[PDB]
């Protein structure tokens, strides 16, 4: 839907654990940093799991897409303890939103 939708959604279920909206950190995933169109494996020292920096997968609309809707499945390893969303619509919106995110 909208980009308004996405960062107010975001930092309710996101910014929980990825502070990339306010004072950029990383509590228990890592900051959301210039991520359409760039690689894994860049966090400042967020001692993640090895397998999804490792996958190399390139973030952007697709990877992050099936990611988040179903991160184990789309990279093994990945230690997220949320799995999915809810609505189709805030998954969009996400999607919305981190588009902008990088530029925005
Ligand atoms: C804390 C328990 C988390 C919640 C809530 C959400 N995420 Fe997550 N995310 C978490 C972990 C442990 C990691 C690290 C890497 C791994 O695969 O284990 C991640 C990773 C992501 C990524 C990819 C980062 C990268 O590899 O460069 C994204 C884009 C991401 N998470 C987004 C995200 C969003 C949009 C959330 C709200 C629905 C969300 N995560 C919740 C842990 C946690």
């Amino acid at each position: 839907g909208d980009v308004e939708k996405g960062k107010k959604i975001f930092v309710q279920k996101c910014a929980q654990c990825h502070t990339v909206e306010k004072g950029g950190k990383h509590k228990t995933g890592p900051n959301l940093h210039g991520l359409f169109g760039r690689k894994t494996g860049q966090a400042p020292g967020f001692t993640y799991t090895d397998a999804n920096k490792n996958k190399g997968i390139t973030w952007k609309e697709e990877t992050l897409m099936e990611y988040l809707e179903n991160p184990k499945k789309y990279i093994p390893g990945t230690k997220m303890i949320f799995a999915g969303i809810k609505k189709k619509t805030e998954r969009e919106d996400l999607i919305a939103y981190l588009k902008k995110a990088t530029n925005e």
